[PDB]
């Protein structure tokens, strides 16, 4: 109950919100239906519209007007945004040449430049180019400030997951808003865009920017705006707050636009009806900038223009229906549309089986426009599994499509021509970033980056210490003129051992067999001491950032850090020049595994366990195919280079090692490769400890990886060989799931040249993703600045065209 009979006089858009049943005047009261009786009259004035005109100049103050054109308005902070233009012969901000803002030019009493975040729902990245003629204010911000060609949203590319990622720096799985619609089985409650439950604080995890600011003594304007408050009024409220006294005035402000998303749903991303909403957004930007210039704040404030996600063409006819696949369709609940999430309709049905649901939805129709997954098999780059609100069964829907349960759902609920929510690597889902102000750089283009990184930068802009988040703090230092954050490299926790020859052949009883001069003996000794290490370990050895027991092992062709705990390398490092040759495994060596005389029998794998384990075979981390000489090839068959692999996965691995590495070496002028295992049995994105491992090679203590990674580095200037690079680096990486079948790839019964590369592309990764998953830290010794290396570690190779 609200006693809606208090008053909003002098209280309009109160920054601090009051407790029921005393009535509310905040920009969220409308949404609770708790506004005082006089809110509309006092706070939502509209008389005479939104602009001064010639005859209104120097008028008698009429407090009923929406904005003012009287003399006292500037001191009062409530002029129409075009007042000085109309009544003082000033120019519009958009008509002024741009001029570098070297230092904040702020009124007395400002302690720090204010930050204004202007976010736009559904503003697709290509609108910056394709709408440029109808957005002159936005184009000036873009060309004069710092801009990326696009910004990558998080998955799913829905509104609330992305806006809440902007505010917190967290993946949806950590902040808890995992879709626009959700069921939490612990609360036994649902979350919907329409309605009540979404306001409850228990949905919203992490610490958003406005809370981070308040806790550290920085005042914040409110971030939520009720849909019914018009845009002009939102701008005027912000401008008013900026005229408050020093001790009351916020330092951070947010504006939100429902456009162009709302129109894009009705008309498609490039419908001819889309020109008008883009014009209207630009006009709003113009009003903010004219208003700032009037207050002498246009060279004082940092402005961020940022989207949540793009928009794709999607129509009713492009719907797959689960009833064309499932007999049992009424025993399931589907979360539908541009992604799919499936659970049992009733927890009292013990006959429900996720396994047979998956099997019934896998590769059934020749052009099937969705692919089912257990959530823990989704590409790791999506970070979409570690939340009880995310259902075990997930459908990744092809761009331009929808999934629904039954046809009745689509026609009893064609309306729409646009939608979003797809995989966050998809071009049409990309969005925008522009930063403008004294703390951003002048006329600077930066490469594409992910929206998880912005929270850190907004903290930097405000002098705040960020709450723990998924950004990599310092990786966006290159956007900023000043306020950079100068991180230090994490300290190595475990130092390696460097074992020599300590064991005789006959001490090993592993069930392994292998059919196997003074000049060339000093030679082999030195290779084992680390003579070619500078060639194969280009960027230093990775640091181990947790407590463990491991050894560095040197070889002619490769170097590895071998784990005595997991009985296999944590990492294997080798360089393949443009010139290198592929050989085959000789016949006499096909099943050869050799004891490593540097490593105890007790810290070794064994061949018998693989013979006994009918499901599990093995592969090698440094590929035998790429050995430098017949004699160096023996090193590749050491038991310390062996790892467990399902026969289905060996098909993948073998093609990557036999064909693709040489291909990248020829295309890139040499590559450096680091490969290794990953164990993530609890799908949290973080390295497992030994007590978390759920599977072992039968009869042994050999743990089974959930994934295999590789990091492939070369010279960004590809006229320099990878091993002789003077400047910036170029990287691509992957995290391949270690699966006992190839069900994920519908064409896998064909030749590896038709499906393996496509699989690897799907499972593209950031080096940073691999660091979380292994507890390692790469690129420790380069000649590049650390911030530049952090940017490189957050890079994602997406394999989309331009
Ligand atoms: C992205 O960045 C984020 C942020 O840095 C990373 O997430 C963090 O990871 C840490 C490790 O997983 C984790 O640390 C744990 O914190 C526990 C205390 O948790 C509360 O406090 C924080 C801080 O105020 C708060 O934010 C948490 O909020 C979560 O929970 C509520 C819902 O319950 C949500 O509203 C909120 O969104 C958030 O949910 C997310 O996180 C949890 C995990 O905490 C997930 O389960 C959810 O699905 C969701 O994703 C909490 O309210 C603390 O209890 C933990 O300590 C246990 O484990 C350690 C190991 O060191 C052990 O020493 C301790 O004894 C303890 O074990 C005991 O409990 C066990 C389990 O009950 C039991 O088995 C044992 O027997 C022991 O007795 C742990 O320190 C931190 O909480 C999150 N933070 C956030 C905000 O998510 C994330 O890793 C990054 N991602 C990547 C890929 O890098
Ligand atoms: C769910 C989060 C909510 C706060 O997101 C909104 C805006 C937003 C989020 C983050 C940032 Cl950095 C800036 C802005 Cl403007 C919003 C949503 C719906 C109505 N009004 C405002
Ligand atoms: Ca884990
Ligand atoms: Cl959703
Ligand atoms: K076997
Ligand atoms: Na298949
Ligand atoms: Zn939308």
């Amino acid at each position: 109950w609200t006693a809606t009979s208090g008053s909003c006089k002098g209280r309009c858009f109160e920054l601090q919100e009051v407790g029921p049943p005393d009535c509310r005047c905040d920009n969220l009261c409308k949404s609770y239906s708790s506004c005082c009786h006089d809110f509309d009259e006092l706070c939502l004035k509209t008389a005479r519209g939104w602009e001064c005109t010639k005859d209104r100049c120097g008028e008698v103050r009429n407090e009923e007007n929406a904005c003012h054109c009287s003399e006292d308005c500037l001191s009062r902070g409530d002029c129409c945004t075009n007042y000085q233009v109309v009544c003082k012969g000033e120019s519009h901000w958009v008509d002024d040449d741009c001029e570098e803002i070297k230092v904040p030019e702020c009124p007395a009493g400002f302690v720090r430049p204010p930050l204004i975040i202007f976010s736009v729902d559904g503003f697709r990245a290509s609108y910056m180019k394709k709408g440029s003629k109808v957005m002159p204010n936005i184009e000036k911000l873009r060309s004069c400030g710092t801009h990326a060609p696009y910004m990558r949203p998080v998955y799913p590319t829905k509104t609330f997951p992305n806006l809440y990622t902007l505010a917190t720096g967290l993946y949806p799985e950590s902040h808890g808003i995992v879709g626009n619609s959700m069921y939490d089985p612990v609360f036994d409650a649902s979350f919907h865009l329409r309605g009540r439950e979404k306001f409850n604080h228990r949905w919203w995890g992490g610490q958003p920017l406005w809370i981070t600011a308040t806790k550290q003594g920085v005042r914040a304007g409110t971030f939520f705006w009720s849909v019914s408050i018009p845009h002009e009024r939102r701008i005027l409220t912000i401008l008013q707050w900026l005229s408050l006294p020093d001790n009351e005035r916020p330092s951070v402000y947010a504006f939100y636009s429902e456009q162009p998303d709302f129109s894009g749903h009705k008309y498609g991303p490039f419908g001819p009806e889309m020109t008008n909403p883009l014009r209207e957004i630009d006009k709003t930007v113009g009003q903010l900038m004219d208003g700032l210039k009037q207050l002498r704040l246009h060279r004082c404030v940092n402005v961020i223009f940022v989207g949540d996600h793009g928009m794709e063409d999607v129509t009713c006819d492009r719907t797959e229906f689960l009833s064309n696949y499932l007999t049992n369709v009424d025993d399931i609940t589907l979360v539908p549309g541009t992604l799919g999430r499936i659970r049992a309709k009733s927890i009292n049905n013990s006959k429900y089986d996720p396994k047979t649901i998956i099997a019934a939805l896998t590769c059934k129709k020749p052009d099937q426009h969705f692919k089912p997954y257990m959530k823990q098999h989704l590409p790791k780059r999506l970070h979409y599994a570690n939340n009880r609100r995310i259902e075990d069964i997930h459908l990744l829907v092809d761009r331009r499509w929808h999934v629904a349960r039954k046809p009745l759902d689509v026609y009893k609920k064609c309306f729409f021509q646009g939608d979003h929510g797809f995989d966050n690597k998809v071009n049409s889902m990309q969005t925008v970033f522009v930063g403008y102000g004294p703390t951003f750089k002048y006329r600077t283009k930066v490469p594409p980056f992910e929206n998880i990184e912005l929270y850190n930068v907004m903290c930097d802009l405000l002098g705040l210490k960020p709450a723990p988040n998924n950004g990599t703090h310092g990786s966006l230092n290159h956007l900023l003129r000043t306020n950079t954050f100068r991180p230090t490299m994490p300290d190595e926790v475990s130092r390696p051992n460097y074992p020599g020859i300590m064991y005789l052949q006959s001490e090993f009883d592993l069930g392994c067999t292998c059919d196997d001069n003074k000049l060339e003996e000093l030679n082999k000794r030195l290779h084992t001491k680390g003579s070619t290490k500078e060639r194969h370990l280009l960027y230093g050895r990775p640091a181990v950032l947790y407590r463990t027991s491991y050894d560095i092992l040197y070889h002619t062709d490769f170097e590895s850090g071998y784990s005595e705990i997991f009985l296999m390398p944590l990492w294997t490092s080798y360089t393949i020049s443009k010139q290198a040759e592929v050989s085959s495994i000789p016949e006499h060596l096909t099943n050869c595994v050799r004891p490593d005389v540097r490593v105890s029998p007790g810290f070794s794998q064994n061949c018998l366990a693989y013979k006994n384990d009918k499901q599990m075979s093995y592969g090698f981390l440094f590929p035998p195919y790429l050995s430098s000489s017949p004699e160096a090839k023996y090193d590749a068959f050491l038991v310390t280079n062996m790892v467990p692999m399902y026969p289905a996965f060996k098909r993948v691995w073998a093609y990557f090692q036999r064909v693709l590495v040489k291909k990248y070496a020829s295309e890139r002028n040499g590559v450096n490769v680091i490969s290794g295992p990953i164990f993530d049995y609890n799908y949290d994105g973080l390295r497992d400890t030994e007590d978390e491992i759920k599977q072992y090679v039968e009869g042994s203590s050999i743990p089974v990886p959930t994934h295999y990674y590789s990091i492939i580095t070369s010279c960004l200037d590809f006229t320099q060989p990878a091993d002789k690079c003077d400047g910036p680096l170029s990287v691509s990486s992957f995290i391949l799931p270690h699966r006992p079948d190839n069900d994920e790839s519908c064409n896998s019964s064909e030749d590896e040249s038709k499906w393996v590369e496509e699989l690897m592309k799907m499972h593209t990764a950031r080096v940073r993703d691999i660091e979380h998953l292994t507890g390692l830290d790469f690129y420790r010794k380069t000649s590049r600045s650390y911030s530049e290396i952090l940017t490189l570690k957050t890079y994602l190779h997406t394999y989309e065209s331009e």
